[PDB]
């Protein structure tokens, strides 16, 4: 009804699938809401798919072709393609029958930024939108927040979606992590301030490039999540519905 | 000797090691040189590797512990860091006794990119050069030239290494789509110009992108590779040397 799509999109231990399991659950109380696994080489899904890829091929059977792993998961998302206008069309019909239809997409993002199957079908769902989950231990220096935020600007480019940079797991922050985060993140002054202390050629070249006096809406705003106590998720469906509207 | 490292960072089927391979040979004419191979679920190597960490890890084997695919590429860089200071110092090492070391990279780059293995080993290293090479495949719309060299930027920001974007297999290009590329790559009016052909919001949200007129040498030179034909390797030869001194 409300029709809305959310993608999930993270790298390993970024702890997405789970985030799509309970996020869902969550909506479940006020909507109805439908699931897509794009990844064919999960060992187990917390959620009840309406779409599920590896129905039609998974990346443990396909190495049982004398393919290696990195070799699987290609040529995995190579024989999707094949069946990629029933895909699209499957998608664009639970998007008709649902409040919201959430996609975890595969554990390697390259494979859904870079393999036709992933872009395609991106480029084919109307205005999806994209939460871009990082495991909060690689916010180790200030580079690396600059970098999480600059990843989510390209899946945008990439995918033409826009793109919620979040962090997940929260739940596991000392909470002196947790305020050294949000400090980096939504006080855009401190960030680009903290990048000139670095007289390196990276923190020469990484200063220049916050440039949030840019593009439009230059800064995002970054969503805290944790599928293990809820936090955030009132966030993101007010998110997502907005983004519906806007 | 000169000791420069040139390390090649690609996605699956951008054909990195063959590259690594025969670049390799082409330097092996003038130069002596060392291989590293970081990928822990290849299956063949056409270079002999003076460090090879399969010799300590395998992604198949690691599977064979009920890990799921994508979970056995994590996991199988998690217990690399195990002998984080040993690879460090085998290859600062072979630094010392060579002209080159040639750094072939995990076959999905979010592992190097994400993981604290390539990342901490990268900060670890003096100047190494980053070589990133994409699928002449993926360059079908106008947007997919300013993301190919926006992911180089953030290599670069993520590695602090400086990153040269590469096509490659270029061999395999018709010669318009030879013409074609260059135009987008080298005439930087070219490329600006047409994003605003785009109506979009991605046409619209990646057009102040490729602000060229920013950061510092905005601009990087594009190096058209073929491990077929050994185009491009002079260039590189080039660059290396070149990065070296600067
Ligand atoms: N403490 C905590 N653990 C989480 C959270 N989200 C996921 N996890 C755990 O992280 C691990 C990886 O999660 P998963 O969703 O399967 O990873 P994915 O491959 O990115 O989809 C699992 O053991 C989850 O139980 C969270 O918000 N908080
Ligand atoms: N025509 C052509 N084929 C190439 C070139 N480089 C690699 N290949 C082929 O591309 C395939 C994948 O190459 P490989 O280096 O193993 O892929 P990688 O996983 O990115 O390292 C192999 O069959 C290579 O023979 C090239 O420059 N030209
Ligand atoms: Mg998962
Ligand atoms: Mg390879």
């Amino acid at each position: 009804m409300a029709s809305m799509i959310v993608v999930f999109v993270g790298t390993a231990g970024s702890g997405k699938t789970t985030l799509t399991g309970e996020f869902g659950r969550y909506l479940e109380d006020n909507y109805k809401v439908a699931y897509v696994n794009l990844d064919t080489g999960v060992k187990e899904l917390p959620y009840e798919p309406s779409i599920d890829v590896r129905e039609f091929v998974t990346v443990e059977e396909i190495m049982r072709e004398g393919y290696g792993p990195n070799g699987a998961i290609v040529e995995s998302y190579d024989r999707l393609m094949e069946k990629f206008n029933e895909y699209l069309n499957k998608i664009l019909r639970l998007e008709k029958e649902n409040d919201y239809v959430l996609i975890d997409t595969p554990g390697q993002m390259e494979t859904f930024l870079f393999h036709e199957f992933g872009v395609r079908l991106m480029e084919n769902l109307p205005y999806p939108l994209v939460v871009y989950i990082s495991d909060p231990e690689i916010l180790k220096k200030p580079n690396d927040y600059c970098f999480v935020r600059f990843f989510a600007l390209l899946i945008d480019l990439r995918l033409g979606a826009t793109t919620i940079p979040a962090l997940n797991k929260v739940d596991l922050l000392s909470e002196e992590e947790k305020e050294r985060h949000r400090k980096y993140f939504e006080d855009i002054d401190y960030l680009t301030a903290r990048l000139k202390l670095d007289p390196s050629m990276q923190g020469l070249m990484a200063y220049k490039m916050c440039s949030m006096m840019t593009e439009v809406l230059p800064p995002v705003r970054v969503l805290y999540l944790s599928a293990k106590t809820r936090e955030g998720f009132e966030d993101l469906e007010t998110l997502a519905y907005e983004h519906y509207c806007t």
